Order: structure tokens, then C-alpha cells, then sequence
């Protein structure tokens, strides 16, 4: 079976929909998703049109071998998409209307600088390849764009599923390809890394702090390296569940700044130390109490500063 | 082949049925599970219809191919069931019996905020999509609904397999879809929980406050300090077995509440100490005192209003 | 392909066997086992019978295709079996020889409450429903049940394969059903948990017990805190490759018990150090000198009690 | 279907192109790497040639079925790719244009040896075997090899897609094999490395050579224990993303210098405190003093050599 | 089709070679590998064979529905090897040529005694299973047995690939089965072993017997305690890279072994300290000073008792 021959130079108009079903295993390391849609794909062919009067039916239902049918593509998948044709319906003015239900493993990179505090886009391409005898293109049909109430995806809000109605006809080994762009965007639920990272997180830096009201050099030792292993271990989890980046997260920046706090908290008790055993406790007080202000302040204004560059 | 010819306007009743045979893996962090059981489907196509005397036989045996199957599809599986058809028997006034044996992994989610005290209501959706020359409506055959008596779910306590009986009729993509709710509803086995995360995590806390019955500060900052960073590893390990949830778990509230009381732990550690290098001991021994009450009383109290909050 | 027809009103003898060639991959925590078998089915079909002297050939070998086969299936599996047929023999008197060798991830339970000392029965369900033809009853063929020697189960002795000759008969969705039940004991090899977990968590806990021969509650404090956190790891290493059940577990009998023994010895560093400090040494070394009888005493008594209860 | 008759003894050239879609999964330890691309292919066959004015079309398109396509495989893949036969077109001189899209899990070793500052040069090797009517010889269209603008690989900067232009033809069981070499150059994104790694392990070990102004053994031998284990976990961290080498890489150089580092600050922490309890801590001054000079020193010029050995 | 009639009594030799291409994931927990090679098929079959000078042609191409093709099988695989045909070429004597390329997960069980310095044989059984017609037997053509250079396995030295020549002949079900053992000599690249695992941990061990030259209880319980937990991370690093074995491992050895050091350094550590409390440092000195020369030197000659054990 050939394409539909042209009027005139005219190219192909096939019209297209995505209505999501389902939308599961968004792996943030690995940016895919999993969706479970579906496609609805329409375009005129005038060599299957017929006269309703004589024929007697209103519509025609084809088997997908009887009549030509696109070569319709997904761009960002990671294997050809698990397909099943519910229906194939031709009109009197030889108008077919497909519709196949099918599941794919999208893969769409993700913006993680605002971590956890990101929204992203995610993109789900179709593709169309001209042929030789006629060049198509994809076109959309917005009353066939949409998603199931019940569509979840868990620790995101699903925001929006629309369509970029023009499509990007472009020239690829010298043939034209019409691509489509469907945007699902989201934004992540960070409610959880609040009582489970962050307020942890600064719980323990808060206990070093105490360092601050203590003499005691083998007791701040403890307190300062102690909770700065905790942290080393907050470190790793968040890390484990993020791709390697080249470019500093929102989170990444407050866990690698905090590093240095712990740092110069190690130098102050050191200085202390040292100071109080050269019988100069004075001067290692003098320190110890403006340590108790400074190391506030300069967190505080630390993030303010962090919290503006990235948002 | 086309379905079945309406007699009058009404549409055609394909009557449903799930017989569970394997029930397993049920992903609580993906909240996924794999069913394998059997599906029955049963119908009346007046074309299949013949005779007993004229024939010779009782019912008809048919192959897939030979005869109409309506496209029965589950709305939240992952991707298209494993399905091997059993049998297909045709009585002679058309009415076919249909039976498959099927495997699928469902996307049923779960409801955590009782947490490991739960119970889930798991979804198997039906559905079959009208043509256009008729409507086709699901039916629940209650006769072929159940689960076998070997069914088990590692961790869960299986309590029901129903139907609900009337379907949820609605317009999808200018189309009629009738879908069904088959429901199985488990209970978390919560046992295990208590000798492996509730017990250890309250026995690491009650050792913190042995520090409310000693004066060395060296000697408290280890115990304080220790036991909060093995609450740190029993916090990690619970959200590993949980997914990020918009709200908060009974686990999750518990094990957040504990950081609170770890951190006024510290608090009364360092305020003790502090006081006792001033040479006010007897201040601090007042506060140390009231601690030993304070913190048991103040963390049975905390509980119940927990308790009482989530259940 | 109709089933054969019977002579009385007596069922379809199916004679079966399973010879195992390999067995892998069992799964603790999901309660699974990997299985790659030959399974030979037997049945006699009178309309597939003939004469040696006029054929000429002793016996017929057919394509599946070709006759009928009996719908055999696995209960207690993920998904259908991965079979290829490797023979199909008609005997003259219509005796059909039916082989073919099967993978599959079989489904079957297992009691943990002896850990790592446990023994278990896997089972492997052979089933066939009856036709509305006629009734299709299963039977062992002992001669061709069996398992290679080469057969291995890494950290599992396997004991023997046997099959419950006669079978569960039941009726299914009003259809008489046919179960088998094939059985593979097995016992654990439970040598490497004796120097990887056992020695090593009992080392520690005797290490803390070095407490009741000092009398610096600041070496006390860090040997049963220390211990007590290498304890929790391994507590936290043992739950990971176990699944979670609603009873106790050896093992985690003998770990949760060992939490009141560091909780114990907690108590007593702390008593001991509150009555030096009230300048009560003499009560403080009675309680010290007690305790290095007692702690081993009552665990020695209480692991008998333990071992009593489970073996 | 046989291939096509040869002119002269001259082999059947099968022009060939990779055109790269979607390169994901790049399993460091594994070195595996997961590919969705196009494969072009272009062969003159005299047979299916035809004069366009009698024919009336310029280009005739054929199903895979219909004519000779050449056996093309990958030598580096885990199985056989996934392939979709995109479009066929026949020249009137009978040059065939096959076209195909695939994905396949590539097997390509990686050189780790200047991690995580390597560069790699991912293969993908196409190869044709020769049959017994007649020779095929593979060759490169670069007017067909590219890669997708989009095309990301998480972690690391695609450099370049091009293919080794003459083939490698050898002999394979007495049979002439064409094999092409398709390079896709690589450089790892070591930006991460810095704050999640690198400077982490460095302030640790900056922390226990605060050891070198500190007296109190019992801060010193907490100082330099602690800070050495929170080395073995980034030394462990380090290994799980990393497949084990019969080298030794950059990062694996560093880590393992660090322990001779601890271990020569453990050996000056006893010898300190030793000289301290024998009453002669004018000499252990000295070796103090010396060390807060050697230890940094050292270390900085020990990098200089490994760096300069490694780059 | 049925397989070539004998001309004597003679069993149907079916030559075999195995030539490998791609060799890769070899699971240690597992005892499985994945292999992608070349299988090679010769067999007489006198009802193929034909005249050249007649039929014009030296060889036949035919399809393998066309001809008969022996069932082989391998023995020891999870599932039924992936495989595509590459040609069967027949000769003017019915010599029929056959060429497939396969991949498959092999099972086989490896030998962890001298673990990280041990050698295996992996082994793949090729099997063959008689007829009833005529009884197959499996021979080697030493010719078509081999392997590619490139062929790499992560951390293992491929050695040989080698066929044992005669087949095991054998009954199973009343039929022969003729098995062919080809082998695969590997041998572990212990390289990483050393400045990973090996080394860091002796590090560890020797920073605990400084011990030996401390007076300090708190800082000696500090040092053998903490030491101790690093060693336990160790432990429990390597036995998650190995499988559960009946038997003890050498590294398993080594790092049992080591727990026994630990247990008598913490007992010296602690009469040491009890001594001293009694106003004994002078027998506590004997001790200690015995500790240092004992512990080193009985480590070296219980080191050298296990390597003589294991090599
Ligand atoms: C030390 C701890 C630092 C915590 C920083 C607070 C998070 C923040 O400031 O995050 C910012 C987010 C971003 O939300 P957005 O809509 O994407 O902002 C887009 C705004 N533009 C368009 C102007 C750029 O706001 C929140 O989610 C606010 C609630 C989180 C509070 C958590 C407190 C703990
Ligand atoms: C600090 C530790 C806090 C532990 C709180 C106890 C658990 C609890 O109170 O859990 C509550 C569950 C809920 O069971 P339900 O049937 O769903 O209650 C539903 C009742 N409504 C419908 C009225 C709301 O009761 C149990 O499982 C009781 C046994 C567990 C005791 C474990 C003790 C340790
Ligand atoms: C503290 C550490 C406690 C260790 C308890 C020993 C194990 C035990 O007592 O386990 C009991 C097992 C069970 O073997 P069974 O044949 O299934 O007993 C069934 C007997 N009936 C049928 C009478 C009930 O005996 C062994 O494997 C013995 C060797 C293991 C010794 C390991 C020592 C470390
Ligand atoms: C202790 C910490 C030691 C850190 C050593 C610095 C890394 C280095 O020296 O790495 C070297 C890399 C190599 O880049 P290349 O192009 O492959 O070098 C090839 C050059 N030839 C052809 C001459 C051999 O340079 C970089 O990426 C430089 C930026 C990283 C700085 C990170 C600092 C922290
Ligand atoms: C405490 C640390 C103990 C380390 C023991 C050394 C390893 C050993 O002795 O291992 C022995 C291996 C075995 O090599 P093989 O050829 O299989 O010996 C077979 C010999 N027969 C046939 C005579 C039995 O030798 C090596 O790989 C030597 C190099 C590794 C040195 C690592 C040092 C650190
Ligand atoms: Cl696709
Ligand atoms: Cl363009
Ligand atoms: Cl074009
Ligand atoms: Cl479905
Ligand atoms: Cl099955
Ligand atoms: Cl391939
Ligand atoms: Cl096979
Ligand atoms: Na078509
Ligand atoms: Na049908
Ligand atoms: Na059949
Ligand atoms: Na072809
Ligand atoms: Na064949
Ligand atoms: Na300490």
C-alpha cells in the first residue's frame, strides 16, 4: 500500500492526539518516565472514500494491513513504543480515524538547580517521516489532547499536558521530518525533604554549635566531629538520589557550604584549645563568645544569598 | 468480523469476572503490584447461534481468530497484561464463554499516613471501548469473582476480592468506555516493625536519657550525641522502604518528634554544664532533676496526641 | 482439535512428571525460585491409534499443531512458563508421549522462623481444567520424575524431589480442576552466618562487657554505646536479606534480645557511676562484681530458653 | 532470495551510516551503553533494476520479504538489536536504500585510569559476513553518519560521532567478514566530583592534622580515628561507582595515599604522646612542630607526582 | 520433516563449535555469566545431497524450514538462548552446513576457597536428545572452536576456551542424550583487591595495636573499639560481593581471624587497666610490653598457616 496521492503539491496533514492513561517511574538519576497513553491519528484518503447511499454504512472500520497507515515515531524513547490498535474508522470522504493505546519509556532530561524545589517540563516527541512518492506532516487535533483525572505521579504535581501546535519540519538524511512537541509539565512535592534532610541536616549542625558554650576541648573534638560524620551521611543520601550534574544544586550548595561551617568550627576549637594551654584564656574566651553570634549570623546570611542566586 | 447486531437499541452486556491465582511483589515505593489470575468474559452474539439436534453437539469450540472478542483492556497496568487465552465455548442460542489466564503488573497507589499501621484498598480497573456500530457496556458476573485460598502477599494480610457491580459509563475521545472497579483490600502485617525499628529506636532514645542522671559532660555528649546518630540511621533506613509523600506518616511524625528531643537533650546537657563551670551547680541540678520527669512525661503526652491525631 | 472421546463416563487420565535440570535464584525476601525442567505429559488417544504391519513405522511423531494437547499450566507462577517442545511420540494403541522443557519463576513461601537454621518444601502446581467434553484427571508417572546431580541451589542443600501422587480435585468456576503438587526440599547451608554475623555480633557484645571491670564511666560510656551501634548495623544487615513476616525469627529472637542486654549493662554503668559520685563506691563494686556473673549467666539461660522455644 | 550476481570477481559493496537519535544508561561498571539510531543501507542490485519511462515511477519500494537485504550485525551488542524496518527505495539502476531505526545495549570497554577526569571512545562495530555465491565488503556514506543535536548522555560532554572509513576484512571460519568502527568520543563531567568528593575527603584530612596543635592525646586519637573512617566511607563510595581495574586510577591513587597519610599522623600521635609520659615533651614538641610543616608539604608534593604520573 | 534415514546401525554425528564473541556479566553471587557466540552445525544428510555437474551448483542455501535441522540444546541456561541463523549451506554429499549466532545467561558454579586469588572453569553444555527414528551423537570440530582477541570479562584474565572432544553418551527419560563440555579458564584479577580492601584494613589493624604503647584506657578503648567498627565495614563490603558458601573463603579467613585480634587486643587493653586501678603497673607493664612483640608476630605465623592451608 502506497500513500494518498496528492491534489495538488500539497503535503500530508496528519492529525494527531496524546490523552495519558497513565504516568508512573519518573527516575530523577536516570531522567525517564514511564507513560501508558493514547494516540489518535488522523489524515484524509480520498482512494478509501465511498457514497453513504449506496454502501449503506456511515462508517468504515478497517484492519490495520487493509489501508495505508503513517509510520508514526517517538523521538526521546528508549525503544519502540508497546503498541495495540483499538480502533480504525473511515468516513464517506475517506477521513480515517486511528486510535491505538500504547506504552513507552520516555526519556527527557530534568533541571535539578532547584532541588527539591524544581518544576520541570517533561517532553514527549511523535515524529513523522516523509516518503518518496509524498511529504507529511503532523499536525494537532487539541480536542484529542488531555490526560485521566486519576493521572499521579508519585512526589510530583502534574501541572499541565498541552501541545506546541506548529510542528519542526526539518530535513534529516534528505527527507523531511515533521516533529511534534507534547510538554507534561510538573512541579516536585519537597514537603518530605523538610522533616527528613533539611531540618535534620541543621539539627546537627546546631548540636556543633554548642561547642561554643564549652571549655572542654575533648568534649567539642566530639561534638564538632560527630556531627559533622552525620552530615558526611546526609551527604551521600541526597547524592544517591540525584544524576551527577555539572552545575550546583539548590540542596548541593547548602550541603557543600555547610562543610566549610564545620570547618572553621574545628579551627575555632583548635584556636580555643591552643590559646587556653599557652595560659592565655582571655583572648580564646574573646573568640568563643563572638563564635556564638558570627556563626549565626554568617549561616543565615550565607543562605539568604544562596536562596536569592537561585531563585 | 464486526460485533454482535443489536436487536433493539440497547448495547451489548459483556459480563466480567477476576479469579486471583498468584498475588505478589507488591512495590510499595513505586506503589506497583503483579497479579496473575483469570479473567471471564461472557456475551451473546445471536450470528454464533446453532442446533443441538441438526449439529450434534452441545457447544461449539472456537478458536480467537474464528470469532468477535471485545478489546477488554485494564486502565492501570504498567503495559498491555501477558495474556494466554483457556477456552472460548459457544452455546447455541450465541451465548460465548469466554476465559483467559493473564499476568500484569497493576499501578494501584497507596495511602501511607498510617504507616507501618495501614490498610490499602488495591484497584483492578476494566474497561472496553464502544464501536461505532454499537455500545458496549461491562457487567459484573459475581459467580466468577474470587481469589484462591493459597493467595498470599508477603507483609499483608489479604481481606477481600469484590466487585463493584455498577460501571462507571463515560465519553473518551467522542467514544463510549465502560469500566469496572474490581477491589482487593489488604492490611499491613505491622510485627515486624516493632522488635526491627519501634523497639531499637525507643531504646537508643530512653539510653540518651541516663545523661539526666550524670554530671559528666564528656561523658553525656557521647551519650546524646551517639544514640542521635543511630536515630539518624534508623530514620534513613525507614524512608528507603517508604516513597516522598505530600504529607506526614505516623513512622515519619514519630521519628521527627524524636529529633526534637534529642536537640533539648543537648540543650540540657550543654545549659547543665554551663552552669556548673559558673559555679551554680545547684541550678543545674534543679533543671536536671525536672528532666528526668520532664522528658518521659512530655514524650507519653506527645504520643497520644500522635495517636490519637492518626488513627 | 476436540478432546478424545471416552469409552465410559471416565475422565482423562494426563500422566505427568517434572525431572529438574536446573535450579537457581531463590529470592528469601520475595519468596520466588527460578526452575529450568523437562516436563512429560501422557494420555492415550484412540482416534490417533494404528496398525504397525500397514503403517509400517512402530511409532508417530506429530507437530503440536497437528493433535490435540492438554491446556496443562502452573499454578504458582509470575507468568506463563517459557516452554519449547522437544518430542511428541503416538504410540499404535494411541498411547501419546508428549516432552518439552520449561523456565519459569515459580511462587512458593517460606518459614523463617528457624533462620538460618530452617528447612523448606518448595511446591510446584500442576494443574488442567476439565473440558465440556469431558473431565481431564492428572497422574504421576514416578519414572519420570527426578532431578539432575548436578542440580544446585547456592547456600541450600538440596534434600529430595518428590510428587503427592494423588491429586487436589476441585471444582473452579464450575469446571473440575486437576492440581498436582511437586516438591523440592531443601535446607539451609548455614556455616558462613556463624563467621560473618553470629561470632562477630557476640564478640561485641563481650567486649561491652569489659565495663564490669572498669570503673571509668567515660570508657564505659563509649564501650556499650560503640558495641551497641555495631549491634544496630548488625540488626540492620540480617533485615535486609529477610522479607517481612508476622512472627519472630531466630535470628531476630537472639538480635532484639541483645538490645536488653545493652540496654541492661546502660543502666548499670550509669547506677554505678551515680554512686560513686555520692561517695558510695563500696555499693557501687557490689552491683559491678554481680553483674560480671549475672550478664553471662542470664544470657546463657535465656539463649537455652530461645533455642528450646524455636528447635 | 540469493544475493546479487557479480559483474566481474569484484565483492558487493554495502554502503553504510549510523545517524544516533538517543544514547542513554552508560553503565560506568558494566561499560555498557544503551543506543536509539538510524541504520542506513544502500547496495546496487542489477536484478531489481527498471527503465522509469516504461515503469512510470522514479523509485519502486519494496518489503523487507520481497528482495535481498543483506545480514548486517553488531560484534559489541549484549543481544540483537531491536530493528523497524523504516523505507526501502529501488533506483531505476537498481541502488537499493534501506533504512532502519534500532536501539541496542552496546558493550564498550573503558579506560579509568584518569577518572574522574578520562575521556572515552565509545565503538559500535557493524559487520557483514560473506556468503558462499559471493563477497560482501562494507563501507561508509558520511553523508549518513551523524548524531541528533539533543542527543545527551547524563554526566558527560559528547564530543564527536564519525566511523573508521576502511573496513576490517579478516577471515571467520573460513569466511570473509567485513567489520566497520563507529566512535562516539566522550569526556566526563568531573564538576560534581569537586564538593561531593574531592573537597569533603580533603577537610577531613585538613581535620585530623589538627592533631599537630593539640597535647591531648585522647582529642588527637578521637581527631585522627574519625576523620579516617569517614575516609574508608567516601573510599568505599568511590569503589561502588566504579568496576574493579587491573590498574590503579587517579582517584583510587589519591584515596589510597590519604590511609599512608593517617597512618603516619596515628604513628606521630603516639610517639607524642609516648616522649609526653616518659617526661620528655621538649623532644616531642619538636616532632610536632616538624609535622605541622612536613605533613602539609608532603602531601602537596605527593600529588604534584601523582598527578604528573597520571597526566 | 524427519531426520536421515542411517545406512548401517550407525548413530547421526552432529560436528559442533562454539566461537566466542562477546563474553560478559559474570555475577559472583549468582554463578552466571552472559555469552553472545557463533554455534556451528555439520551433519550428513544423504537425501540433500545432488550432482553438481547436473544441478550447476557446488552448494544449496536452503531455510531451516526447509530442511532438517538437529534440536540442540544447552544444559546449563537459565532461559532457551537467544538465536538468529546466519546460513546452511549443503554440499554435493548431503553435508549440510549450519551457522547461528546466540546469546544466553550460562549458569555455572564457581569456587570462592582462594577468593580474591582464584581460577574457574566456567562451563556451557551443548545436548542433543535422541529420536526414535535414529539416535543422535555430538562431535567436535576442533576447527570451529575458538574465540575473538577483544574478548574481555571485567576483572578476570581469560585463559583458554577448549572442548572436551568425547561426549558424554547418557540415558534420561529412555532416550540418549549426547552432552558436549565446553570450558571457559578464567582467572580473577586480584589487582584492586590490594589497595582497596587488603591493605586499608592491616592499616586499621595496626593503628589499633598502638594501643600497646598507651597508658590511656579512654584513648586505648577509643582506638580498638573504633578500629574494630571499620573492620566490621569491611566485612560487610566483601560478603555483599559474595555468595553464601558452605565452606570458608580465604579473605573470609583473614577477616574472622582478625575479629580474634581484636577480641584479645580489647582483654589487653583491659587488664591493663585493671592492673593499674590495683596499684599492679609494673605486671600491667610485662603485659603491654610482651602485647607489642606477640601481637605482630603471631599474626604473621597465623597468616602464614592460612596461606599454606588455602595454597
Ligand atoms: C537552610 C534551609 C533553606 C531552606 C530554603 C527555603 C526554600 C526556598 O526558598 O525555596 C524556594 C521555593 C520556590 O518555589 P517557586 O515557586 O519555584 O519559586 C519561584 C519564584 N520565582 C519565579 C520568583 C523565581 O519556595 C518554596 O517552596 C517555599 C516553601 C519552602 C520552605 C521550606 C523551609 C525549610
Ligand atoms: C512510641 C511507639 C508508638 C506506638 C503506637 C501504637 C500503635 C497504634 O496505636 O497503632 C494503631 C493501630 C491501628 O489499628 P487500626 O485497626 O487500623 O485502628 C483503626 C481504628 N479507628 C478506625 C477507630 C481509627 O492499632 C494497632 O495496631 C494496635 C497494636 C500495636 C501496638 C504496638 C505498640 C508498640
Ligand atoms: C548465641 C548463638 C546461638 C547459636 C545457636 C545454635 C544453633 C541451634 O541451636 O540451631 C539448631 C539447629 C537445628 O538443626 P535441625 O536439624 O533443623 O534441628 C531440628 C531438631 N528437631 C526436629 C528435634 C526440632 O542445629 C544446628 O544446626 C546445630 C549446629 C549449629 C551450631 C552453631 C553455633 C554457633
Ligand atoms: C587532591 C586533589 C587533586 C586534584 C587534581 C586536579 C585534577 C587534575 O589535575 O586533573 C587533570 C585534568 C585533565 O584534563 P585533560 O584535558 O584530560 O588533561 C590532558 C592533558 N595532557 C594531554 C597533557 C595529558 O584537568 C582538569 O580537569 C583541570 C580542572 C580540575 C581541577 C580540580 C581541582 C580540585
Ligand atoms: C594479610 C595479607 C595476606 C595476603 C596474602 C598474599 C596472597 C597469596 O599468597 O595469594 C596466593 C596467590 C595464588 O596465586 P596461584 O597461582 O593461584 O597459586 C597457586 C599455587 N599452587 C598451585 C602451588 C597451589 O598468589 C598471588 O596472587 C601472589 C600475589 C599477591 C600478593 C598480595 C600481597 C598483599
Ligand atoms: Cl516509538
Ligand atoms: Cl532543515
Ligand atoms: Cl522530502
Ligand atoms: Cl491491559
Ligand atoms: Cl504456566
Ligand atoms: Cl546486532
Ligand atoms: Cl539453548
Ligand atoms: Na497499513
Ligand atoms: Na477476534
Ligand atoms: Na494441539
Ligand atoms: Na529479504
Ligand atoms: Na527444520
Ligand atoms: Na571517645
Amino acid at each position: 500500500v502506497s500513500p494518498p496521492p496528492p491534489i495538488a503539491d500539497e503535503p500530508l496533514t496528519v492529525n494527531t492526539g496524546i490523552y495519558l492513561i497513565e504516568c508512573y517511574s519518573l527516575d530523577d538519576k536516570a531522567e525517564t518516565f514511564k507513560v501508558n497513553a493514547f494516540l489518535s491519528l488522523s489524515w484524509k484518503d480520498r482512494r478509501l472514500a465511498f457514497d453513504p447511499v449506496r454502501s449503506g454504512v456511515r462508517v468504515k472500520t478497517y484492519e490495520p494491513e487493509a489501508i495505508w497507515i503513517p509510520e508514526i515515531r517517538f523521538v526521546n524513547v528508549a525503544n519502540a513504543r508497546d503498541a495495540d490498535v483499538v480502533d480504525i474508522s473511515v468516513s464517506p470522504d475517506g477521513t480515517v480515524q486511528y486510535l491505538e493505546r500504547f506504552s513507552a519509556r520516555v526519556l527527557s532530561p530534568l533541571d535539578f538547580r532547584r532541588y527539591p524545589f524544581d518544576s520541570q517540563t517533561l517532553h514527549i516527541y511523535l515524529i513523522v517521516r516523509s516518503v518518496d512518492t509524498r511529504n507529511i506532516v503532523l499536525a494537532v487535533d487539541l480536542e484529542k489532547v488531555g490526560k485521566n483525572d486519576d493521572v499521579f505521579l508519585t512526589g510530583w504535581d502534574i501541572e499541565s499536558f498541552t501541545a506546541v501546535v506548529k510542528p519542526a519540519n526539518f530535513a534529516l538524511e534528505d527527507r523531511l521530518e515533521s516533529k511534534l512537541d507534547y510538554q507534561l509539565r510538573i512541579s516536585r512535592q519537597y514537603f518530605s525533604y523538610i522533616p527528613n534532610i533539611i531540618l535534620p541536616m541543621l539539627f546537627i549542625l546546631f548540636i556543633s554549635w554548642t561547642a561554643f558554650w564549652s571549655t572542654s576541648y575533648e568534649a567539642n573534638v566530639t561534638l564538632v566531629v560527630s556531627t559533622l560524620i552525620a552530615h558526611i551521611a546526609f551527604n551521600i543520601l541526597v547524592e544517591t538520589n540525584l544524576p551527577k550534574t555539572p552545575y550546583m544544586t539548590y540542596t548541593g550548595a547548602i550541603i557543600f557550604m555547610i562543610y566549610l561551617f564545620y570547618f572553621v568550627a574545628v579551627i575555632e576549637v583548635t584556636v580555643q584549645h591552643y590559646l587556653k594551654v599557652e595560659s592565655q584564656p582571655a583572648r580564646a574566651a574573646s573568640i568563643t563568645r563572638a563564635s556564638r553570634i558570627a556563626f549565626p549570623v554568617v549561616f543565615l546570611l550565607a543562605n539568604i544569598i544562596l536562596a536569592f542566586l537561585f531563585f
